[PDB]
C-alpha cells in the first residue's frame, strides 16, 4: 500500500527515526510511566477542550454535542490508561501515537472534519490577500532579499493584527536553528529544479506563506509538488482542499506565473505530524526525482522528521508553538526553525 518517501536513504530499517523526542530509553522500567511520557500525555491531555469544542460544535453531526463528551472522555481515558500502563494502547506512547490516538476516538465518533467550517473561513479570508502579498515580494528587487521575506511569510502563516503584521513580529534572529544564510548562497545559484513541499495548515499558511514561496520557485525554473494529508487532521489542509483552492486561485497563472510545473499531490496522511516510511505511492512517484525536499510545520518538521537524513538538499521550517518543544530545542516559545543539510 504505502512505501518509503524515496529521498530517505536505504536501509531505512534502524536509520530512520520519525519521532524527534524521545520520551522512553529501553533500560527505563516499563510498568511506570516516565516523566517525559507524563508531560507529553499531559500536552494531549490539555487539547481535549479545545477539540472538544470545536466538536460539539459541528452542526454536520446529528447530536454533535453528545458525541464530543464521548470523546472528551475516551481520549481522556486512553490517556490515563497510558499513565498508569505505557504498554497499553499500544504503547509505549511516541508523538504519533498520541496524535493517531486522538484521532480515532473522534472519527469513530463519525467526526469526519470538525474544522472545515473554520478551514474554509480561512482560506477564504487568506484567498483575498493572495495579489497583495504576493505584490509585496515582487516589488523586493534583491533575490536573496526577497527569499527572505517569502521565507518569513511561512513562518507568520505557520502562526496565523494581519497576516502582514505577524510576518514584522518574528522572534529576532539568530533563529534557535538558523542555516537561512546557507540556503540563500544556493538558492541565488538556482541549482534546485525538484522541490517536494510537505505542506501544513490551511488558510493564511498554505495560501498566503507557502503560495508565494512555490510561485517563487517555479518563476526560478523549479518544478514544485505540493504534498498534502489525504484526510483531514486539526486544521490540516487535505489534497483535495489545496486542488480547490488552487483552482481557485489561478490563463492558468499564478499572478502571471505559468503553474504547469507546479503539482499537488496526495501525501497518504492523516495526522499532523508524518512518519515518511509510509507514503503513497502517488507521492514516491512524483518525489522520485526531488532534489529539495521541504517539510513544514512543528508537526511534520520538528516533533517528527527534523533530523531526518535525506539522500538530497532537505529543509525542515516550521514555528514553535509547545513550551515542551521550545524546552527540547532550547529556544522560546514561537521560535522559528529553519534546519537546512545540503548534500
Ligand atoms: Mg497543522
Ligand atoms: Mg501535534
Amino acid at each position: 500500500e504505502m512505501v518509503p518517501f524515496p529521498q530517505l536513504p536505504m536501509p531505512i530499517e534502524n536509520n530512520y527515526r520519525a519521532c524527534t523526542i524521545p520520551y522512553r530509553f529501553p533500560s527505563d522500567d516499563p510498568k511506570k510511566a516516565t516523566p517525559n511520557e507524563i508531560s507529553w500525555i499531559n500536552v494531549f491531555a490539555n487539547s481535549i477542550p479545545s477539540f472538544k469544542k470545536r466538536a460539539e460544535s459541528d452542526i454536520t453531526v446529528p447530536d454533535a454535542p453528545a458525541r464530543a463528551e464521548k470523546f472528551a472522555e475516551r481520549y481522556a481515558g486512553i490517556l490515563e490508561d497510558l499513565k498508569k500502563d505505557p504498554e497499553s494502547h499500544g504503547g509505549p506512547p511516541d508523538g504519533i501515537l498520541l496524535c493517531r490516538l486522538r484521532e480515532q476516538v473522534l472519527r469513530e465518533l463519525g467526526f469526519r472534519d470538525i474544522f472545515k467550517k473554520v478551514k474554509d473561513e480561512e482560506n477564504a479570508k487568506a484567498i483575498s490577500l493572495f495579489p497583495q502579498v504576493v505584490s509585496l515580494s515582487d516589488a523586493i528587487e534583491d533575490d536573496g532579499k526577497r527569499l527572505e521575506n517569502l521565507v518569513r511569510g511561512i513562518f507568520a502563516g505557520n502562526i496565523f493584527m494581519s497576516f502582514l503584521a505577524s510576518c514584522q513580529n518574528l522572534v529576532p534572529r539568530p533563529w534557535v536553528i538558523d542555516d537561512l544564510e546557507n540556503f540563500q548562497a544556493k538558492w541565488i545559484n538556482k541549482s534546485w529544479k525538484k522541490a517536494v513541499i510537505f505542506v501544513d495548515n490551511s488558510g493564511a499558511d498554505i495560501i498566503l506563506g507557502i503560495l508565494p514561496f512555490a510561485r517563487e520557485l517555479l518563476r526560478r525554473g523549479a518544478q514544485v509538488v505540493l504534498a498534502a494529508n489525504e484526510l483531514p487532521s486539526i486544521n490540516d489542509i487535505t489534497c483535495t482542499e489545496l486542488t480547490e483552492i488552487l483552482s481557485q486561485l489561478k490563463n492558468g497563472q499564478l499572478l502571471g506565473v505559468d503553474t504547469s510545473k507546479l503539482l499537488i499531490a496526495n501525501s497518504g496522511n492523516d495526522l499532523p505530524v508524518i512518519d515518511l516510511s509510509r507514503v503513497s505511492q502517488e507521492l514516491a512517484y512524483l518525489s522520485s526525482d526531488a532534489d529539495l525536499v521541504i517539510v513544514e510545520g512543528m508537526g511534520r518538521g520538528i516533533e517528527t522528521n527534523l533530523y531526518a537524513q535525506f539522500k538530497c538538499d532537505s529543509l525542515k521550517i516550521g514555528m514553535v508553538k509547545h513550551l515542551e518543544v521550545a524546552e527540547f530545542l532550547g529556544g522560546r516559545l514561537y521560535d522559528c526553525v529553519f534546519k537546512f543539510n545540503e548534500v
